[PDB]
């Protein structure tokens, strides 16, 4: 199909904080995926590294691999570095057939810092956005070489937070470089994501349907907590959940409108306990999937 629908393993097991569903086993997590009907999953820090071992444990589920994280450290390495870093994931990529690689710079993050308020995220210095604008194009390329699209997670803790943020990431790439639109830590980040795919959804490459509960979000900023706190709140949850304050339809909507191609992938990490990981991403995948249809972008 043109629009294939995966889910992250950090809604059963975290990757941040090893410690959040620890006792979730990597069979649990693959068989509620596959029987919940995702077409694939996105790695997980459980997941086996090597193309057999990976295959035999997701081919019987019928799960493709969607993609990987991979952190950069281009503000601190050499670009070379970071090729050679990113090799070996580009490998397990190409041998899974997938087609996209997820990468973020994580030098100087504080996303997995459980003791760090958010608050207190690293900011680029601007006179330092244009090489590292470079590098993460010149790692694009390097990617785009071998059939693989890097697509960029803005993501809370990070130096790409803010709406200004992408958009300063955007004009210092290209045009290999893409993003991955994250609809979660877009809202959480302050910004809009509906006007976010309207600026960049011809560089959107693959997209993220997370959604943020509001009054969470607002604890996290009152009492000046850290990001995990937050992800143990409940920050996070799945389209369709009443309690989220993300509008799906206008996204998926833009995307209609220009061809998108790709996964729709629901990432919600939250606390297995509290929050059952097989209802929120059972009702995330038929939410996600009747607004895809409500926004004309699966026609089916
Ligand atoms: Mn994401």
């Amino acid at each position: 199909h043109m629009i294939l629908y995966g889910t992250n393993p950090i809604a059963w097991s975290n990757d941040d904080d090893r410690s959040l569903g620890a006792h979730i086993t990597l069979d649990q997590c693959l068989d509620e995926a596959a029987k919940i009907g995702f077409d694939g999953i996105e790695k997980g820090h459980k997941f086996p590294q090597e193309a057999a071992a990976l295959k035999a444990v997701l081919e019987p589920r019928g799960l493709r691999y969607v993609s990987g994280w991979h952190s950069l450290n281009l503000l601190v390495n050499s670009v070379e570095e970071e090729k050679a870093a990113m090799q070996p994931a580009l490998d397990l990529l190409k041998a899974m057939g997938s087609k996209v690689i997820i990468v973020c710079e994580t030098s100087n993050a504080i996303h997995g810092d459980n003791d760090k308020p958010l608050q207190e995220r690293p900011v680029l210095e601007d006179a330092r956005w244009e090489a590292f604008g470079l590098g993460v194009e010149a790692l694009a390329a390097h990617a785009a070489a071998q059939g693989i699209t890097l697509v960029y997670h803005h993501h809370m803790g990070t130096i790409v937070e803010t709406e200004d943020e992408i958009d300063r990431l955007m004009r210092f790439t290209g045009p290999h470089t893409r993003l991955l639109l994250d609809t979660g830590h877009c809202l959480f980040g302050r910004g809009n994501p509906e006007r976010v795919a309207q600026k960049h959804i011809a560089r959107v490459g693959h997209i993220h349907a997370k959604n943020i509960r509001r009054d969470i979000v607002q604890d996290v900023r009152d009492q000046n907590l850290s990001f995990l706190e937050g992800v143990r709140r409940g920050v996070f949850t799945v389209p369709g959940d009443t309690e989220g304050s993300v509008d799906f339809v206008p996204v998926l909507k833009i995307a209609a409108e220009h061809g998108y191609q790709g996964w729709l992938v629901i990432e919600a990490e939250q606390d297995p306990d509290v929050r059952n990981p097989f209802e929120y991403q059972s009702l995330g995948l038929k939410s996600l999937k009747a607004f895809a249809r409500e926004a004309g972008l699966d026609k089916g």
